[PDB]
């Protein structure tokens, strides 16, 4: 049906826009501290702390598969990043301290994203 080929082509604009938004948010991140999942091979008890692990690579993997639906969603998994990190990491560290650093940058970059999804639905 054409009812179901054009919100196809509303699901495609989306991923092709929060592909610019990844892209941004990942250059806020020059270290790559959050380009991979935590290795369970060098943090063995993660799973333990943390419930929901996430990552810009598994955010990518699941933007390639047109997997997210709205900026909410991938708003979601952006967060859980920057929130695994603050609770597992203390706040003297390079990693709570990026997380932050992150976060401020980031929410830059999703607040002009949020009006750019409702400017162009």
């Amino acid at each position: 049906s054409m009812e179901q080929v054009a919100m196809e082509l509303r699901l495609t604009e989306l991923t092709r826009l929060l592909r610019s938004v990844l892209d941004q948010l990942q250059d806020k991140d020059p270290a790559r501290i959050f380009a991979q999942p935590v290795s369970l091979k060098e943090v063995p008890d993660y799973l333990d702390h943390i419930k929901h692990p996430m990552d810009f690579a598994t955010m990518r993997k699941r933007l390639e598969a047109q997997g997210y639906k709205n900026l909410h969603e991938f708003e979601e998994d952006f967060d859980l990043i920057i929130d695994n990190c603050m609770k597992y990491n203390a706040r003297d560290t390079v990693f709570y301290r990026a997380a932050v650093r992150l976060r401020d940058q980031g929410g830059v970059v999703l607040r002009q994203a949020r009006r750019e999804v409702d400017s162009i639905g």
